[PDB]
């Protein structure tokens, strides 16, 4: 239900050039082939961009103590400009990175029409494989089409969109 | 300055596990070298996940017909449920998938404290190379730490942060 509302909110303004789909895949026998067939099914439709499946690395965890959390808070109360400028963080860990099992795939769509139809397809794989797939939507603050050739398509879609209200 | 305010909004409520730093860069070998320096800086910090540099593919573009856009609007207006159930798209294209040469990287950070320090690190390399690297901040609806081991660290930070607000 949260996915339907989220996709609705993304489409509401007629623009989807700053949205994304993120999918995380656990390690599995079928996983890489799901990715292959999804990529293919997704891109029989125009305006869709799909990434390669990719890996990630991560550092060790760290818990911040109450005093550190508080001084971040005092710095927050000074607003965006002084949050950025006065932040400093010295914490080091003396260790290597861990290589994760989980694969990730990013999808984009140039217009709301493509976006709805892409999320519905992804949700279809996410439903049929519920143990191996996490599905989320992204709003990129001040984002645009990563593939710049789509820009006239989105701007034009928004144009016609706006005159219809 | 847009970046400062998006960072401030993502951290406003003591949750970064629903957030991401996204960066896009050109194929330049001189650029892949600066990315690696950046990853070295990033990984010496705790609570930071950094994906590999990854590539993307995409479909042909399509301009939607002012009349097709209308029928999508009639659905939008009936709401989040009806938009999802009723939407159909049977648009195809006669071409091949194209391979972009834009690379992409995604960075995660388990707490607002780690998120701010990672945007500040990533952003130095973006301003230093504004033609070859583009830097964004993302909000993932109902997101969690992609690496599960961080969940207790995020949940602790939030507990303390809500006590200290």
């Amino acid at each position: 239900k949260n996915l339907k509302e989220a996709v609705y909110d993304i489409c509401c303004n007629g623009l989807s050039n700053n949205a994304a789909i993120i999918m995380y895949f656990t390690r599995s026998k079928k996983v890489a082939q799901i990715i292959k067939i999804m990529q293919k099914e997704l891109m029989i439709r125009p305006n869709i961009t799909v990434s390669e499946a990719f890996k990630m690395n991560h550092a060790p965890p760290k818990y911040y103590d109450k005093d550190e959390i508080k001084r971040f808070i005092q710095l927050q109360k000074q607003g965006p400009q002084e949050l950025w400028d006065k932040f400093e963080n010295n914490t080091t860990h003396d260790l290597f990175t861990r290589h994760s099992d989980v694969k990730t795939m990013i999808i984009y769509a140039a217009t709301p029409i493509d976006f709805v139809g892409a999320v519905k397809t992804c949700n279809k794989y996410a439903k049929d494989n519920p143990k191996e797939i996490v599905l989320r939507v992204c709003s990129i603050i001040d984002g645009d089409n990563p593939i710049s050739i789509y820009n006239p398509i989105s701007k034009e879609f928004k144009s016609k969109f706006s005159t219809l209200s």
